[PDB]
């Protein structure tokens, strides 16, 4: 990442080493030129507060991933800007530098198209980087291994470690946090013929979540009614008012097996969360009565530098339609399938809307 | 608003100022020059329309917000036309026009100049505004308030008054309608331990709503099998079918607490919507059993012109981790919590195909 | 779309004409130029890599739908690139090569002019066709005729038919699989205090699926319990494990009318999917409890080159607020609403988190 920033110092100061050098070096030899020259140094000036306003504004940032082979066209733009500000550098020497070269507005020109062509790669690095992909191409079917959350997404072209890291990013809003708490044909007939015992008990289970998920309502309803707006702190407020509602959030959180995805400190945390902002018993319980996403939760349950790339495919390569790829951790597996999103023929018809003419028979 | 269009004409007149001036003021004392001064007045005028089309495609549409700060990138955007333009008119004045510039080809140069440097303006506008945000950076946890409809989403780079307008924008058709018609520890065992009067409260208005449903599912059916395609308007075909579901339809509504949302004129119109495009009860249904977001109902109840952002931050700073924001209205409130998407580690691993070898134990 | 391709091939071809047919045709006569004319002639170079790559990377793609009218946005560019290439052709024609322009310093400028206004077609290309619609100004009620499934969207700047290709890409996805197996107000009255018939059948339908569901996860779990890691194959060890589920799958995808989405093949072949990628009986089962989207079946039954496009507007026109079209198919109909994105007025308000306080009482 350093020799990005070596690229960006020595691109944004070339301009400027290519205008400022002859004033340096050869000034009395060097040839007048008229404001055509200055006009060039005007245009330089705001083109170059183009240039780095922009790459401000998209490329002065934190890398979000860490791939596991190399972003082929950021290193695509990288060695673009390499071999043109290298090519540059070589002309300027043996044309201009070691030429002692007269005509300034010559090199004053050379230096305008230096500029524009540095925004044009900054251009094409916005066209490869981001503009690529916002055509959808792709639908992806990600399933975890596990439990069979599924949700499908548009993506477009992306290599496999981008979409990789695009789905990881949908994962953590999307999907629900991850919970680990939750002849032969004859004896299949001989088995399916038997007791519905697992019927019975999901009935039980919806139930009991049911009736402690009642407990938890007038539970937290009863204890919101101990406070009211104004000496106490919303700290102190959290934790008096969290007394009367302890044993039923406890209740259901054993209930529902979401036992260590919430302890004391976080719903007391959570309790002057929400009675700082005004929000209802039913506002605080919606972060307890479902399962919810897995950034909704505390750091160390992220996990986000522990996935794993695995496909047949080397990840460098585009997606096609048929591309299946996991996105591996300890603990699941989001099992990801691509197809491609069908060429559409529309064609036109034209309705009168005086046309639409009813009877009252059948 | 009015400087923006001022600026824009400004910046439109100005390249043709600079090429029109010299013929009209010193034609005799200017010099001649050969057909690259044409090829160049050809690109000004092509180039005049690429900038006249973007403007159109991009920036020449109605404000869709009113920001109770400035847009900060908007008017860093006004500030370097306005630097510009007036630079290029200062250097034109006090350099060609007052000095009678005779090098027509320097003046042509300096107007294609001129054009570059306005079209590398509208890049870093659509830059700045658009292209910066693309990149998902965060996630943002909606809540309402007062029921807990939460929703999540990933936003880029943006100050805090743009990420709530694009919540709201999100929220019209994300969040269901607002309906505001829907010794401590000792004394909460003692609470929880009475009869769970909630939860059979609860089981008997699912069960009446579920009887209601029916209940309006048979009646609109019963309704739309007295009529048919063919003289009888579709306004008094709905009109007609209404009175065979009119009560069953009021019920519903009154069991479901939606009364203020549907008013008989606006079942009428959406009768008359269904039967003449051909829909049938189900998909006429579809607005009425469950809530819906708000944009689906009646401008009276969305209310867009009364928000108010509650952030203790000035809101011209952009997201953080950690930044929460409240979206107010007269009726209740959108909590906003930020958390930045985590950095992933992507690491690969190869799979052989052939490799995947079972048996039948366990 | 072969036009295209032949605007292509003559634009990129164009500069690099215009550039060697001086030293081609009139060599001896050519007048000697300095190094601003190899300097701009590394410009010319780099400048048109970066179209390449460009346009390599956004329009070097095959078409995503067939629209039934002309696309307005792309016939406008390409009309743009014909004039413009054109006129340049004609510029050089009568005022270069049948001149015999000396000033060689002018032509390599010229070729220049012309990248940089390719360059800037470019550019405008991807304002036109892709940065337009980003910033959102419609939702779209979209909802199947017959079942009433109903999702919203956000849309931008887009012609009626760009919509239309737009949300078809969202149905395939979002929507679940079309499936077709699933006086007057006093008969009203006595019809409404009749015997809840529907009631009773929905809750027998639900009760049958819940147990047919309940003996499904049951099948899937003691089948996959048969296999293991390791010699079988994948394909033999899900035909394996196929026969121990077979009936219970064929019992609830006869309950829940999924039979023609399902064949035995389709069960082995994602059989052979779970078992290889490590999927667990429910994330088998994900595919097969509930109806999921359309494109996650099979592309018979996409048929995505049978849409039909009904507005009563011409659908090269952009949305409004109040506009209604239909997506009819043979099976269905997608009706799609638009309003108005509406104007939003944030004001911004302070609050001290010192001041919030609170009491005990109420």
């Amino acid at each position: 990442v350093a020799a990005g920033a070596t690229l960006a110092l020595l691109s944004f100061l070339t301009p400027l080493a290519f205008l400022l050098l002859p004033p340096l070096l050869w000034r009395e030899e060097l040839e007048p030129c008229g404001t055509a020259c200055e006009g060039l140094f005007i245009s330089v000036a705001f083109k170059l507060l183009i240039l780095l306003l922009g790459s401000w504004a998209l490329f002065f940032r934190r890398p979000k991933a860490s791939l596991p082979r190399v972003f082929v066209l950021r290193a695509l733009l990288m060695v673009l800007v390499f071999l043109l500000v290298v090519s540059y550098w070589l002309f300027y020497g043996v044309r201009i530098l070691d030429a002692r070269e007269r005509s300034y507005q010559g090199v004053v020109q050379f230096a305008v198209s230096l500029v524009d062509a540095l925004l044009f790669v900054h251009y094409l690095a916005v066209v490869l980087l981001e503009l690529r992909q916002l055509q959808p191409q792709f639908t992806l079917k990600v399933v975890r291994s596990t439990d069979g959350a599924s949700r499908f997404y548009n993506v477009g072209h992306l290599s496999i470690q981008r979409v990789a890291v695009w789905i990881l990013e949908k994962y953590y809003h999307d999907f629900p946090v991850y919970n680990p708490a939750l002849v032969i044909a004859a004896a299949a007939r001989r088995r399916d013929n038997s007791h519905n015992e697992y019927y019975y008990e999901e009935a039980e289970h919806e139930r009991r979540v049911r009736k402690r998920r009642a407990r938890l309502v007038v539970a937290v309803e009863e204890a919101f009614t101990h406070i009211k707006r104004l000496v106490m702190d919303p700290r102190e407020a959290a934790q008096a008012i969290f007394a009367s509602m302890a044993r039923a959030m406890q209740k259901y959180l054993r209930t529902t097996k979401q036992q260590p995805y919430h302890t004391m400190e976080s719903i007391l945390q959570h309790l002057e969360f929400c009675i700082t902002h005004d929000m209802t018993p039913k506002a605080f319980l919606e972060r307890y009565l479902a399962a919810g996403p897995t950034i909704q939760y505390h750091k160390e349950r992220w996990l986000a530098k522990q996935w794993t790339l695995v496909s047949e495919e080397p990840v460098t390569n585009g997606l096609k339609d048929g591309i299946v790829f996991l996105l591996k951790r300890q603990d699941f597996s989001l099992v990801v399938s691509t197809k491609k999103v069908p060429f559409f023929k529309l064609s036109e018809e034209f309705v009168d809307p005086k046309s639409h003419k009813f009877v009252m028979r059948l």
